[PDB]
């Protein structure tokens, strides 16, 4: 039902999703800058990126203030399998990789990361209602600014049996779910 809303802003991708508009204000700034305040009700994901992503090394800094249901994340998708991918780099009152099975850890860039999967079922995905998998990297040491090198994330899951498909989109993305919360961020590699 809800299409995220999409195109160019600074020389990056973006991409801004939300079933409750008028609780979210989302900006895009110059270059790899982007704002999001979200409050009350809906569900609210949004950040700037590449289309497609790789295995760069993205860097980013800012203000990220997560009051509740919350996440700062390299996110991203692949095809084939369809794969909702998740670096969470610092989250609010609640863990988002809860309930995954948790496959591993990894230490990359500063802190260890906990590996979890989860099966999403009948979800709204890049391609429509489906059922997928969810591939969450979470730091233990949670920051708002610093560099993430996604494939050491991502062959630290293809070492414990997490292969991914072929790239879709990949964000720094900003997420809010019935919370409250602000961001400042800029993303560049």
């Amino acid at each position: 039902r809800t299409q995220p809303t999409t195109g160019t802003s600074g020389g990056y991708y973006f991409s801004f999703w939300t079933d409750t508009p008028n609780s979210v204000t989302y900006t895009n700034g110059n270059g790899g800058q982007f704002s999001m305040q979200w409050s009350g009700n809906g569900n609210h994901v949004g950040g700037k990126g590449w289309m497609p992503g790789t295995s760069r090394t993205i860097k980013y800094s800012g203000s990220y203030n997560p009051n509740g249901n919350s996440y700062l994340a390299v996110y991203g998708w692949t095809r084939n399998p369809l794969i909702e991918y998740y670096i969470v780099e610092n989250f609010g009152t609640y863990n988002p990789s809860s309930g995954g099975q948790k496959k591993g850890e990894v230490n990359v860039d500063g802190s260890v990361y906990d590996i979890y999967v989860s099966t999403r079922v009948n979800a709204p995905s890049i391609d429509g209602n489906k059922t997928f998998q969810q591939y969450w990297s979470v730091r233990r040491n949670k920051r708002s600014s610093g560099s993430v090198n996604t494939g050491a994330h991502f062959q630290a899951w293809k070492n414990v049996g997490l292969n991914l498909g072929t790239h879709d989109y990949q964000i720094l993305a900003v997420e809010g779910y019935y919370s409250s919360g602000s961001a400042s961020m800029t993303v560049s590699q």
